[PDB]
């Protein structure tokens, strides 16, 4: 993988400041554990801890905007539930080209019987279609199926 794009460190910069309730330019086990009680997540306080440990090896306390960075690329190793969401994005992706789209996944829509327009169509891919080439890219897939 090459070096993050400029618009990639936008966009975890405005992600780490979801993350940063303050503003501080830091997240605490605290903020960690406001952002996993909103998901409903309940585990230990020593978890909570841990979670920032396995980042702060600096030992400062904090998961500061690097840190993030680092963060995210823990989540950027292969995991177990990766091969359902790989399956499912093949699903789409009948060509195989690494790209679902507007037209493949209208083909499912079609089959399914739904009768929407192009533009209707168009409409749910812009939810995930950030970088507005009329298709759903496999990072994008990601975004398309952490909503609803
Ligand atoms: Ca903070
Ligand atoms: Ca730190
Ligand atoms: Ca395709
Ligand atoms: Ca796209």
């Amino acid at each position: 993988a090459d070096q993050l794009t400029e618009e990639q460190i936008a966009e975890f910069k405005e992600a780490f400041s979801l993350f940063d309730k303050d503003g501080d330019g830091t997240i605490t086990t605290k903020e960690l554990g406001t952002v996993m009680r909103s998901l409903g997540q309940n585990p230990t306080e020593a978890e909570l801890q841990d979670m920032i440990i396995e980042v702060d090896a600096d030992g400062n306390g904090t998961i500061d905007f690097p840190e993030f960075l680092t963060m995210m690329a823990r989540k950027m190793k292969d995991t177990d539930s990766e091969e359902e969401i790989r399956e499912a994005f093949r699903v789409f992706d009948k060509d195989g080209n690494g790209y679902i789209s507007a037209a493949e996944l209208r083909h499912v829509m079609t089959n399914l019987g739904e009768k929407l327009t192009d533009e209707e169509v168009d409409e749910m891919i812009r939810e995930a279609d950030i970088d507005g080439d009329g298709q759903v890219n496999y990072e994008e897939f990601v975004q398309m199926m952490t909503a609803k």
